[PDB]
């Protein structure tokens, strides 16, 4: 019996990733931003809080390779999720935080929004990868790795997305971006107006109805001044510009 509603970081508390909202900066890693904020969660999850870290989006977006795509120039979910299986990825928080093993190298900016920081732009260089952590991290990069037990597509169905979400944490999916999606602040996101921009990776992690209208609680990865603190909802039910055709997950190794 599904609930109604259901919002992981009201399920699991003693997660704070799972209430995070990061920076891909000026690069288009989102495909490896999902991927790094649903395992982050499901290691937490996976744990009872007795493991919380976030998972470093720069290891897996500058050592997948070839395997994930093309690094800032776009990548897809499942292979970063199989990586995860083979490679296992080290720790790592936001750009200049000092946290963990490989933080985010890329900085923060202005996402189809107004604010103080630089605009977004274009063009920008994948990072090199690094098989090491930042000087006086303990322990070594070698040791630091989360492996995944394995990754798996979701079935393009509603009630198969929520019952993986509600058992095993929140995953990755990707949707077709029109332009009337770039200037969301509130309520159901659904396509009204506007072409078609591209594909884009986000983190599910939980579902409502608000006004009837069932929805998907998501995670955008373009800093907490864009959209609601960083969140969406999108229409749930109907395959919303491809939101329930995508979606990826995998259960986290006992480190
Ligand atoms: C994942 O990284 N997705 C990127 C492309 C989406 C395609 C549909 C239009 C929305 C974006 C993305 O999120 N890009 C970021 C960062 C960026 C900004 C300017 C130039 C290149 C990359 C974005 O904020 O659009």
């Amino acid at each position: 019996k599904l609930p109604a509603s259901f919002d992981a970081r009201e399920q699991w508390p003693q997660c704070p990733t799972i209430k995070e909202i990061r920076d891909q900066g000026s690069c288009g890693s989102c495909w490896a931003f999902g991927a790094v904020e649903a395992i982050s969660d499901r290691i937490c999850i996976h744990t009872n809080a007795h493991v919380s870290v976030e998972v470093s989006a720069e290891d897996l977006l500058t050592c997948c390779g070839s395997m994930c795509g093309d690094g800032c120039n776009g990548g897809y979910p499942a292979e970063a999720w199989n990586f995860w299986t083979r490679k296992g990825l080290v720790s790592g928080g936001l750009y200049e935080s000092h946290v963990g093993c490989r933080p985010y190298s890329i900085p923060p900016c202005e996402h189809h929004v107004n604010g103080a920081r630089p605009p977004c732009t274009g063009e920008g260089d994948t990072p090199k990868c690094s098989k090491i952590c930042e000087p006086g991290y303990s322990p070594t990069y070698k040791q630091d790795k989360h492996y995944g037990y394995n990754s798996y597509s979701v079935s393009n169905s509603e009630k198969d997305i929520m019952a993986e979400i509600y058992k095993n944490g929140p995953v990755e999916g990707a949707f077709s971006v029109y332009s009337d999606f770039l200037l969301y602040k509130s309520g159901v996101y659904q396509h009204v107006t506007g072409e078609m921009m591209g594909g884009h990776a986000i983190r599910i992690l939980g579902w409502g109805v608000e006004n009837g209208t069932p929805y998907w609680l998501v995670a955008n990865s373009w800093n907490t001044d864009w959209g609601d603190n960083g969140f969406f909802k999108i229409l749930r039910g109907q395959d919303h510009c491809g939101i329930e055709s995508e979606v990826v997950a995998g259960i986290p190794r006992t480190d």
